[PDB]
């Protein structure tokens, strides 16, 4: 009955909290990697004399600098989602006590926070997808200038960039699970009200 539902809603919300934390942490790790990659890039780009290599490295550098801002915006929306979660927690625990009693505004509020969190999650996924895509384009660009012999520093850059991709992917994967939890929270939630 609702008792198992209330338990399930509660468990999902807890999972969601653990995951969100886990994601914030991975995104700070990504930011450190981006900043480290940029440092290696700008040295390589400055040291380059071959014009083809130089122009390529410059395009990748420029784009990598832009990822920093995208990541900051991602971090902020992350931290916003944690704040909405706090209010879901607080409002939720009052609904626990109140049930369906009184006017609907508290139930509405809970429901709207869940809506906003869902929207932040999508924005999050879209920003992430934009970073990943351009990061894969940079792998491609590096490959165009690693023909033949040499490029030992270019290979270090390729390697750090591939490692960044791995981390980005790990993170899109956690966010997918987060959006899935939120779906489930909405489904179990609605059922709590329907059964009421
Ligand atoms: C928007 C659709 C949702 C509806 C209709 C809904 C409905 C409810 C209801 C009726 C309760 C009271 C029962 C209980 O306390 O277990 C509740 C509690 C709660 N909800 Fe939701 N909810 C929704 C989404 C969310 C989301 C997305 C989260 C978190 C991301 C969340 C977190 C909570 C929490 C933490 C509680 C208190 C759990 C507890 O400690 O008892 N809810 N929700
Ligand atoms: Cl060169
Ligand atoms: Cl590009
Ligand atoms: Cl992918
Ligand atoms: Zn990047
Ligand atoms: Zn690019």
């Amino acid at each position: 009955g609702s008792p198992e539902l209330r338990q399930e809603h509660q468990q999902l919300a807890q999972e969601f909290q653990q995951l969100l934390q886990e994601i914030q942490q991975l995104g700070r790790e990504l930011l450190k990697g981006e900043l480290q990659g940029i440092k290696q890039l700008r040295e390589a780009s400055e040291k380059a004399r071959n014009p083809e290599k130089k122009s390529v490295l410059q395009k990748i550098l420029e784009d990598e600098e832009k990822h920093i801002e995208l990541l900051e915006t991602l971090q902020q929306t992350g931290q916003e989602a944690q704040q909405l979660l706090q209010e879901l927690q607080q409002t939720g625990q009052e609904l626990w006590q109140l049930g369906g009693s009184g006017g609907p505004e508290l139930r509405q509020k809970h429901q709207q926070l869940a809506q906003k969190i869902q929207q932040l999650l999508q924005k999050h996924q879209q920003l992430g997808a934009k970073i990943l895509e351009d990061e894969e384009k940079h792998i491609e660009l590096l490959e165009t200038i690693l023909g033949g012999s040499g490029g030992d520093e270019l290979r270090e850059l390729l390697k750090g960039e591939l490692q960044g991709i791995k981390q980005y992917r790990e993170l899109q994967q956690l966010g997918q699970k987060a959006q899935q939890l939120v779906q489930k929270l909405q489904q179990t939630g609605q059922k709590l009200w329907q059964l009421g």
